[PDB]
């Protein structure tokens, strides 16, 4: 069974930037959850990140069709928040900057060991946010990426931010959460 917290112990012995630490753990993650390769609309990805990042272990992200066990209506409680404003971007802002301006959010609204699910423009695509204490790790584990907004063309850490992009910090609760590790939708993914 694999361990996040040895898989964290390793990546950060290693004289790496914050970006390829969440890449490289975003695609250690993507082969474990989203082991199909899907690029359909798996907020369950970022889900099982959020789930792995807590500790809960890692399973299989649910595939279209499992879809209705859960996911379907896992927002509910959240609709508000997803479709607001949230944190723009500046104009003229790189990604690295607006990442780091949007991990400071959650550093200052989140305690070590928590995590957030974030929507990227009111939901367009997810990933997740972990923070460790020190800084948050960005991940995308339906595509193995860290930081990204969804832009059909991989973007560096220099590039610019199209002007208004966005994304809203989704603070799941724990009850959310373990509501989930209880459900039989849970339990009948693949560990591992």
């Amino acid at each position: 069974n694999v361990n996040v917290k040895k898989l964290l112990e390793s990546l950060n012995s290693k004289s790496l930037g914050d970006m390829d630490k969440d890449s490289e753990l975003a695609a250690t993650l993507q082969k474990m959850i989203n082991p199909s390769g899907g690029d359909g609309n798996c907020s369950g990805c970022a889900l099982h990140a959020c789930m792995a990042m807590l500790g809960y272990g890692v399973r299989e992200a649910p595939v279209p069709n499992e879809i209705s066990e859960y996911m379907t209506g896992f927002f509910h409680r959240h609709l508000e928040q997803i479709d607001s404003e949230g944190i723009v971007s500046h104009p003229n802002e790189t990604y690295s900057k607006f990442r780091e301006r949007i991990a400071e959010n959650i550093l200052q609204n989140t305690s070590k060991g928590s995590v957030v699910m974030i929507s990227i423009e009111q939901a367009t695509h997810w990933i997740a946010g972990f923070n460790d204490g020190e800084k948050i790790m960005f991940l995308d584990v339906q595509t193995g990426k860290g930081f990204n907004l969804y832009d059909p063309v991989e973007k560096s850490p220099d590039a610019f931010v199209d002007e208004n992009s966005s994304v809203q910090v989704i603070h799941v609760s724990d009850q959310e959460f373990d509501h989930y590790a209880n459900s039989s939708s849970w339990k009948s993914k693949r560990l591992c």
